[PDB]
């Protein structure tokens, strides 16, 4: 039946799976306890200001006022009667027994600038809660390659192979791999290249390096003239020091964010002459994909042992003669 | 006249259309009903502090107080009262019949501790209103492929063709098509793809799968000797097992959210020798396209019966003789 | 000296430059008139709540109480009472006259509950206000093409060119050029397509579509074999019915929104034998670009009126004889 | 060892390293004064209605009112309490000592208005803390160019060649390189070219110019007969008018914003037959990274001193004879 249902939905089920800019990542709590200091600082700052201006008035001594006399801010006996109007102003919380009079504008001033400020104070409280929200950092990989790599027969061609897949549901758009071998070497003019980053090619030039990853693909590099794998044999990769990265970008289909997964296979890593357990099976009415044969791999004894190289160059007399 | 003015708008009119990351998409109301429990919760644990306070001080015996005795908070005469104070404390509604002093410390403490909690709180509750506001799932599909696709002749070569066409006036920037033969097979040295996907060529190599889509497009894919529909005639149409994915890439012109729109022709579902309807008119002085014609499809009998292979391959006996 | 600081920096001047996803966008100002109203709907509703309960509980006739009757809320005495009871709560503003007490829990459920309410309400439309904050429509245009597009010669080859500038200092990452001849046309076959678009080579192949963009650049098209326009003369020209599309698309340096920029040329909007009036200057220590220059135009007699598909064909008889 | 861990993590380590759509980006602390403003003019507008409706209704003779007489506001006795009772209504700090009543519907509609303005206003004023907070401007430069480019010979070509790096470990997703060279020409059919920009080749053609960026890379430039290098010789290169730039784009791995790198030599910045100081060592169980050697240089005397295009001519009288 459809892998690809008439409105794009896809076919398969998945089984078996196991300045200041700084600031936005400042801290993981760190931050909190911040922002409570924050508070803290301008509270007790304002409520110094308004118990100066209690006691300068002369407040303290009559803090409820009478028929003659009329504090700022009514109710006002000490600092900690003053720590409390300032919090109940910025707070808006507003009590009411502590409350500001028409007396003084030094004082309703500083209502007025003690407002303002309690709104800027929690206003970037919320961009911080904002940045620190949604600017994540390690975002889990959905993406995974098998542990190894294949060299086998495929189509009469010699090719190194490996796999991807996607642990989620999720489509990536406009995905595409890459591969290089990476090792040191030496120029012919001799130059010292510590390590060196050469192209390996997964069809690049036809565009066949664009996929389209539903279930699970194995990735093929033909190995050929062109190839840096073009003159090793199966011996030569008990000894040889080289190393493949792999790579496969693309979009994450919800947030469109390009997605860079990366992996390494050592010549010791790479398994010649296997292939790999198919993946994804048929039953009925859809698809399944078992994705514990993921990195399982099994001997093809009928592969050659020898380098591509040879393997061309045998053709040839097996041709003249 | 003009299919594009001048500053780029388009000439056509549209007619006839029918950790706790998880946590952004967390729920539809659940959170909802989480937060008025986080509330709930923060009310409740400061009132039961806030009666702990006033029950130890004695409060509870004389609320109001007199001239002898200061009670930590005013007010408070049992669990509902405390409730009460907590709540107008955080909300900051703070009426003031209960009322904080300057009595107890541990009392003051609690409300700066309540104050800062409430901000914070309710900071999140912004935040998961932020997330849970802007991170959608199911965003409708403005793109659209022709329920079937068509093989017939164009200038001289058979060609497998299907329509796509945007719903929206919105344009896609840098959009580009692909196109799979999808099937299972078994290769040459006997090893099995279960489900194998070969790239059908729609042009990509000049980069002609480039496209500029303002009223709906027919795609073409050449159908020649480096095609896997090489060797397919009518009759095997209605015979092979294999299905056709196709893709259509692109960026929303507002979202620049890359997206990727799918859709699939199974061999019995590719009407051979026929045509698309044509969905694009002019009308005097601009141009309207009737988007009932874009499934329609109409047989061409000159349209030859026989593989592609085969056209050519009669082409050289009807040249050699 | 310098087109490029070390830096990156650029050494150039301007001159003489003239579901409720749709709520997003849901409206200009009836946004505000539509929370205004759900704010007045809630508040509204629930003065209601508690008027019903203070007329049951027999709270009008008795509103402050006494030493024998506790009121649900103190002081309401009417609707209007309860309708600014219902408003201080959830405003949170909370005077304070009109007050809960904690004899029903009917009511004190219902304050409970108009609080959540309440923080929801504004948490809402605080998402709104975010939502119709940055999701812009009608981002001013940065990009321009010259109004007319040349048919000149240059360096031995006929070409169609035309121009692209920047009105932004701001670069574009990863800009690139194509263009289609746009015109209806009937397939060998007798197919009509009521409009086609046919590729117009910039470069691509090659990547030399890519761009780096800072003062304005004139964009080449060679007319070849090749080319839909390799067959047409400066008198085709004051005749044919065909369109040319230009597009350019990239990325703004800030937003990395993909932006398309398109423009248009009819066959009548081609001038012939002329060249661009340069917009580039050097003055002493820096560049500087006079846009008053970028549309114009001026003739160059020299050039050839024939097609450029007859002058090749010339050429060969100034070859063979 | 290895290079990439399984996992993708690299195994480097770096050493040694030094409308009012405009209002976003509107100011620095200017829009703290602009809603200051905000506030203060929404504040005084409103006390001033209030204490108009205070004057006329005759409240402030009778501000407390008694049996026969009640004020539309509580205790406003002049214009300073009128703007304290605006203030905490829109605030909603509500001491509750002004207070409004029944009385009056002009009030209690204007109190009505004031809350939902009062809402409306710091509901932007978290708009702007946004717009501002993230839309950054001044973004880091993650990205490096070798001071100086190099020619020198490399596996038997002669090439020009410079550096990259990232200054961050943070990986670039889909990198790539382009160059060009810059300067003034005059066309064949006697046209001025004030600064011409001429593709520089760092293989494109084959996606080499793809890169996978850890650690620092030399870029190359062969020279052949398709440069526009190919002419040039060390002595050419001390009197040359010629600049070449060099870009680096791609997209940070956090913020996939892509980047365009920029940098640029002058003929005289450009030391020949020279070669670049190794920047990477392998230290036991892994590989770190001396950024101190970025810009440094050696000479190669070994380097021929002439011209590619000589080099080559040269080769082939040293055949044919
Ligand atoms: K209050
Ligand atoms: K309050
Ligand atoms: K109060
Ligand atoms: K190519
Ligand atoms: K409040």
């Amino acid at each position: 039946n459809r892998f690809v249902k008439k409105n794009g939905q896809c076919n398969v089920e998945f089984t078996n799976m196991d300045m200041f800019t700084t600031c936005v990542d400042i801290r993981w709590r760190y931050m909190l306890l911040l922002f409570s200091l924050a508070f803290l600082v301008s509270w007790l700052l304002f409520g110094l200001i308004f118990w100066l201006i209690a006691l300068i008035h002369g407040d303290l001594e009559n803090p409820g006022g009478d028929d003659t006399f009329k504090p700022c801010v009514l109710q006002v006996n000490g600092f900690v009667a003053a720590f409390l109007f300032s919090i109940e102003t910025q707070t808006t919380i507003g009590y009411g027994f502590r409350c500001v009079t028409e007396e003084c504008p030094l004082a309703v001033f500083m209502v007025v600038v003690q407002s303002i400020v309690g709104c800027i104070i929690d206003s970037f409280m919320i961009g911080a809660i904002m940045a620190k929200m949604a600017r994540p950092k390690k975002r889990a990989q959905t993406l995974l390659f098998s542990h190894n790599a294949v060299v086998a027969m495929r189509d009469g061609k010699l090719c190194l192979m490996w796999r991807v897949g996607n642990l989620r549901k999720s489509h990536l758009v406009e995905a595409h791999v890459r591969a290089q071998l990476i090792k040191p070497r030496i120029t012919e003019e001799g130059e010292y290249i510590p390590l060196d980053q050469i192209d390996i090619d997964v069809g690049f030039d036809k565009g066949l390096d664009r996929i389209f990853l539903v279930s699970p693909i194995t990735i093929l590099h033909e190995i050929n003239e062109d190839s840096p794998l073009f003159g090793i044999s199966r011996q030569d990769l008990e000894t040889d020091d080289f190393e493949i990265v792999v790579i496969l970008e693309g979009m994450v289909e919800a947030t469109a964010m390009t997605t860079q997964a990366r992996s390494s296979y050592l010549a010791s890593e790479i398994l010649w002459g296997h292939r790999f357990e198919p993946v994804l099976f048929e039953e009925k009415n859809q698809y399944k994909v078992d994705y514990s044969h993921f990195h399982k791999t099994y001997e093809v004894p009928s592969t050659p042992r020898c380098s591509a190289k040879d393997l061309v160059e045998n053709k040839f007399l097996l041709s003249n003669s």
